[PDB]
């Protein structure tokens, strides 16, 4: 019996996924955030975000309008993180991003961001 | 046709429910937060919190263990707010509560807390 | 310390709960009135009616059949009031409803209905 | 600017994806292979296999019947690899799996399998 | 009404066209395989291979560079088969050729080659 | 050594090509016959007709207008024969079709048609 | 400025050419038609017939064997027409000549012959 | 018996021949005149000029160099006349052209040119 | 070895030949020019004129009738030149003589005559 | 009045004649000398030799066989002189050559040769 | 039948004729040779010498002057031979005499003399 | 000193002379005998007969008519004898011939004929 | 005018002449015939025979010796005839006499003698 | 024996004699008569006249001078008679002639003349 592992398979898959998202390829849902329309694929969002998970499980709408409180720019940063595992932002935007991240129930990211804010205050 | 309105009907009912929860009466769910057990009623929590609502809609467990990141004290303050509409806390504790509130999708409360924090910064 | 109040939180919550009851969501008790089955939530009924309160405290049955003397129409009107705060009925049906209200120990409602009946008599 | 990386994020997401495939949640395509019906999600298949990518891009059918030459068992093993990054199989089944893998255009895997077969030959 | 059929019409057309290719006449696409350039006609390749058909439908490039994993000798033998219906190769090269055929989705040929390999093993 | 032959393979490929011509897919030339525009594939026409063969060999025009003397209906019958090997026509139209065939240098068909006309005379 | 025109220059030149033909002078190509060998000049044939034009442009053979279907006598009549502009033939031989004319792509002549046949029919 | 005449057949044919000469198509002889090389077709020249007839009959050279006394410009004018039946030249160049015409033994043209020169003198 | 030269041998021989011609001795050809009969020797004419060489190689006729366009007097002057190397003529007859000279292809004489005409024009 | 002289005209004509001889062109008499047959032109011989002049005037035979006493080599040298004006020979052969010259009545040549013999004697 | 022959008849005739010539009787031609006048009979001279024969056949002059190169003494010796068949001369004069004989074409004697000269050189 | 004699020189000369007479060449006298005109050479006749010598000395007439008594046939026999040395005649004509011979003073011939006649008489 | 004729004058004169001859009177010539000397008168002989006349005009010799063939007796008989006009001879001597008469040119006598011999033969 | 007579022999001989005398041929004597010189032959005169006979036999002089009394004219007439036998004279001259006849002793003539004179006187 054989076991094969490709450590960078996942990273390549995520890069290609993000690329297609940018290319607008195979996107099946449109997200309206403060008037900004962003296309994405439902399965990845549901698998990545428990909020989106339940959202999809309960409602099969091709378009989802997010709460007005959710900032479009912060949402774009978290979407980039979702499709890259990386987040670059200005310091002053950390709270807003953090806030939205909490709304998406991303507790590992919330933990790290809270740790970073605490480190900054100290 | 006659019209009757009870402005304090809702407040009286909420107070009754709150006191019931306090005494442990008819509580049907137990919430574990960092080792702290807090009893509450599933219907009230689902009706008040979309997060709680979908969670219940998806899982009918008498006991729910919250993410370790959720602090017991902030959660207890938010629960008393849920069952009273009022929140009293120290200034320095405003962030933590806010974090938890965002996880529970209380967008009016999140807005108010963010505005207050911004006012404090100024 | 900050204090936040949302005057319409309770009313919106009661509207949502009423819709759920109609939608049959999370309803945990079935009320049989003269052969007619009407679904409702045990917690709401106990909180609203001291009669139901004690009844549930003593008996945890998913189905409750009320005495045959209780008219179905009065019961649905009172249920609409309980889950909406509103009651619309024909004048001649006021006594029956009143009677049922007394059985539910709604003394504010019983008082107001008696006053209205007295006004009609005068 | 801060940079956060979660090496086990992709693995966890893949696990969740596989679990969903198993439980039939959010599956949007049914694949018929030698009379065997297997549910899966179109986006993951397109992102993982260039063959699937093209197939879906050209045809949005909820059901896809693969060529009869594709074995159901080999296809299910490769699907497990797709959703886990691991493949365990009997030695004698390696060619068939390999064959299907070539049809799925998994060239890294094809390279590794050819190397392993060569090692067996030596 | 009359019906005329020419059984060898198709074969004569395929031989003439194959020779034209060998003569480099009317070839409209150039295939780069491991540094080797091979001229061919887009219509015949698209009509014969679904893989090539799809690639053409998606991209009208006069030059197509094939994946490095595709071996030049197997590809030239398979090109000879496509343009002649005949394939002569050494026994030990059968897997590689087979492999390429799978990438080109020649499933009848893949079946026949797998059967031949199986008989050889016995 | 193995030999594989597919008697119905070339015919099927031709059928696919004809279907494409019908639906307008991959057609690269437009033929003007008495004001009627007809789409077709240059390679098929050159391979099938030596007249059209040299015509294309000498002139790479996307549009070719045939002499006005060429009848549209006769040309459509001959094109159907070219892409199907079958011709259905009224008896009285046999001369015109024959005429066009000579211009297209279809000498087998011309032979058969001359034999048939002679048979008709007898 | 002066303008000189010789209306019978062309006719006299054609006469000289035909004279050379009958004497076999300067003929550079030999045409085999049903076993009959006929000498002729390549340039005149190419200039007069598009078929011959292309044939010569493609193949510079001193001898060209025509298809067996082409009748020798009809071909000699058409060659005489080519070299004189006049054609005298028996009525019953008109079809064959016409046929050959179509093969030689003399479309004005084909038109005239079809008109004459129609006139005979009427 | 029928007789068909196409008065402009010859002129169109001559036009085609001249056009081919211009392009260099089917030209079989190269004429060197005072160091200037001009391609042309042997048959047309022999048929048009008795001098060319004789010269060709006596010598089968692909290249013919004319006497140095023959001016190149007059020769191209006479060649265009040969292939068109028309001659345009400056008045003062009329003698030179005439001279060359005599060498080519075109006595009708010589007669007309002498007559025109005489008319100019008068 | 000795070398003897007779510079006037050729001139004396020419004189003798011309005298013989005048006396009609050994004359073997009769030239008809516009009805005028002139006797001469074929060999001298062929050696002097390339046209005569050609004509004799092509035709052994004791009598040759030249084209009517050739004037008898110009021909007699040119014959005198041929048999003497000297030509005296009136100026106005130079073209006609010149014309005839061109027909006889005496290009040195043509050169000289063209030079004299050009000098006269200047 | 003009007079034209060509000093090398005679020499060029005689070279052309001799070349024709060497080429066997236009020779009209055959001379048999000691079994060797040599072709030549009657007019040239008559003009050059008085003996031959008379011979031809009297007998128009295409073949003349001279008495054997005439040496073939001497005759060939004298004929070369006739057609060139030059004679190269060995000293010891001078008498024989002289003899033949006398038979042909070449009195200038005989005189020169006798004078040369006298110089040799001195 | 009788046959009479007179072998010395001819010799008597010859001697008589020679005597006549000597006395100057019946001589009908006078020959001028280098200023020496010698009388002779035309018939004998024509019968004996081809040269003289032709000369007379063409010119009936009572006096013939020979070329100055012909020596008078050699001619008189040769004339004596002509009228006697015998020649006596000095050795050194043999060439000159030979020469004259050749001019008169007395082949037999000319040859005899060449043999004698050859004998002398040997 | 050498002496050359040619025994058949005289006979050859006489035969040639007789032949020349037959062809009528150089005959200078015409003899009229009984109305028959016969051409001959005066010199031969004068040289052979003394009577002829005399007649010539006395009269230089181109024509001589002999006395009628001389028969033409005998004269022809004697003339052939004169020019040949041979005589063929019928026996009975010997006297007549003899008679003429006597008139011509042929005393040797008369002697021979008389001897032959005497032999006949004996 | 008177005319006198004496028929016998001539005969008497001839008698006197003959007598003088017999007497040797006035004889001026001596004739030697076969050794026999006979005197006679030159004038008579010349006047009677033309041959005599001629010979005498040619030679004034007092003695003439005749050819040996002339018989003395025949000569004397003919001489007596000359001087008498009468001839008596033996028959057998008629030829000899005839012979001499012919040599002497006596043609009247020759005619008569030939007639007499012929009469004898008949 | 034969006898031949020629009656006109004498007359022909005498006419020839007379004619020769006129021509002065063979005349050997000159007669001087009164200054007139007349040539004649001695033999004829001696034979005809006895006077002349005597004159000659006695004197052999080439010239004879007659007596002066003899008239020249009469002598010439008598000489004509001697050579003709005829005499024509005027009547009055008859005596003189007679006288001369007497001197010549012509007694027959004298007799005849006397008879004629007597006839005249009578």
């Amino acid at each position: 019996t054989i076991q094969i592992e490709f450590p960078q398979h996942s990273s390549s898959l995520l890069e290609s996924l993000n690329r297609h998202r940018l290319e607008g390829k195979f996107c099946d849902v449109s997200l309206l955030v403060q008037g900004r329309e962003l296309r994405a694929h439902k399965a990845v969002l549901a698998a990545a975000s428990p909020y989106f998970h339940d959202k999809l499980l309960l409602g099969d709408a091709p378009r989802l309008t997010l709460p007005s409180v959710i900032e479009a720019d912060a949402f774009e940063g978290l979407l980039q993180l979702i499709y890259s595992g990386r987040l670059r932002l200005p310091l002053d935007a950390l709270p807003a991003h953090l806030l939205v991240a909490s709304g998406l129930q991303m507790w590992q990211v919330v933990d790290q961001c809270s740790e970073i804010l605490r480190e900054l205050e100290t």
